[PDB]
């Protein structure tokens, strides 16, 4: 399948990005997107 | 609750989208967002 | 590490946002991003 599973998910409030580690290929591919981060 | 849990999370480096399967309703609802994808 | 793990992930089709609860600090920080939501 073209969509691949996420194995780990982290987010960073300095860069305002979330990074998803992917099960694909050699293991070094990530998905990353801009995000808001805040204290509730 | 209006926010619902994600049961599975996949991402696709051809479409540059991540898709989250949701526990809601009949089970066929997803959340989907644009994302970057790259090799580290 | 500056990226921190997500402990829970929910998404909301009224607000069109996904919210990731973060393991950080006092436990009340989230990441949140706009998302599409739809029935497949
Ligand atoms: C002691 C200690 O340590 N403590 C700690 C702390 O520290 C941390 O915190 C952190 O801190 C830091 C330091 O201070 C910081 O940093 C900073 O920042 C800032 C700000 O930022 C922002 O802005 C910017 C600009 O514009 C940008 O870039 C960024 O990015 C940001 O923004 C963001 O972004 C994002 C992404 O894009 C987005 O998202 C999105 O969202 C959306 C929505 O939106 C909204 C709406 O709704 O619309 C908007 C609005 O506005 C809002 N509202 C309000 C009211 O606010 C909303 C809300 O929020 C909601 O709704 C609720 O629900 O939202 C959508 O969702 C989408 O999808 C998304 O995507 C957002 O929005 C944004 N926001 C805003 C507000 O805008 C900055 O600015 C700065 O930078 C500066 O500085 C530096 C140095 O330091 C440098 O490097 C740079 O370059 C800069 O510089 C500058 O420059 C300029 C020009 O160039 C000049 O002019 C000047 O002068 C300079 N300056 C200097 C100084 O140099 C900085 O970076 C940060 O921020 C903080 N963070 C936070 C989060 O807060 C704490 C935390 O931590 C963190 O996180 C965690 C988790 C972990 O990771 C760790 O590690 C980290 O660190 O913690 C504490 N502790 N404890 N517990
Ligand atoms: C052997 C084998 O097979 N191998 C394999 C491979 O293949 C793969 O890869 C893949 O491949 C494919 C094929 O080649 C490709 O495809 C292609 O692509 C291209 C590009 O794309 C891009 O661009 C476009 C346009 O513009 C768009 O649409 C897309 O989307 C993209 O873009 C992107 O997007 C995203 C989303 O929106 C974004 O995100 C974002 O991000 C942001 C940030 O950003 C940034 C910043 O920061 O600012 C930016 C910058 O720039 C950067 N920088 C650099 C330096 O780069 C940054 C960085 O990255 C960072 O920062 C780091 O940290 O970033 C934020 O975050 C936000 O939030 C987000 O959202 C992004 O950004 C973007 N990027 C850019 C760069 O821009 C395209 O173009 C193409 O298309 C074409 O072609 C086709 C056919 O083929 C067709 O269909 C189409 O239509 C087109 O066509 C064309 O048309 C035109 C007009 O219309 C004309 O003119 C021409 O002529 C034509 N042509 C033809 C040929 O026809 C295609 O599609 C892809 O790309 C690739 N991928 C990758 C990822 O790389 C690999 C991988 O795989 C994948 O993934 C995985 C995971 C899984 O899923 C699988 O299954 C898949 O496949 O693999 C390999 N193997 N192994 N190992
Ligand atoms: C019986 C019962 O109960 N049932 C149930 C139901 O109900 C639900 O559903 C829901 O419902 C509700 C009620 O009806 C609704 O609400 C409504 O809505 C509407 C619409 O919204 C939209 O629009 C708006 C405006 O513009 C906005 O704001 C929003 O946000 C939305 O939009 C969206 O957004 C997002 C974010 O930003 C985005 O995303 C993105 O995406 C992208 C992509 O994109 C696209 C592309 O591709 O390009 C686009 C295109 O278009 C598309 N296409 C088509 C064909 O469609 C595509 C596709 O989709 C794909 O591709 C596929 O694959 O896509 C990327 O990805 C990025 O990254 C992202 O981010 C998106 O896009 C968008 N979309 C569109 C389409 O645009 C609205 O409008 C409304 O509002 C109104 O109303 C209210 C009241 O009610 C009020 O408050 C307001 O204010 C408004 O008002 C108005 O105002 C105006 C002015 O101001 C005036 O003029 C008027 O008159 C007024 N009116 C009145 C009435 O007042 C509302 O809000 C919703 O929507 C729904 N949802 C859904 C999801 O559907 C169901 C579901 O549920 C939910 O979800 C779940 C999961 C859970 O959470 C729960 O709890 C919830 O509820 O369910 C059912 N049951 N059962 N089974």
């Amino acid at each position: 399948m073209a969509p691949v599973p996420v194995t780990k998910l982290v987010c960073d409030g300095d860069t305002y990005k979330c990074t998803a580690y992917l099960d694909f290929g050699d293991g070094r591919w990530v998905a990353q997107w801009d995000t808001n981060v805040f204290h509730t």
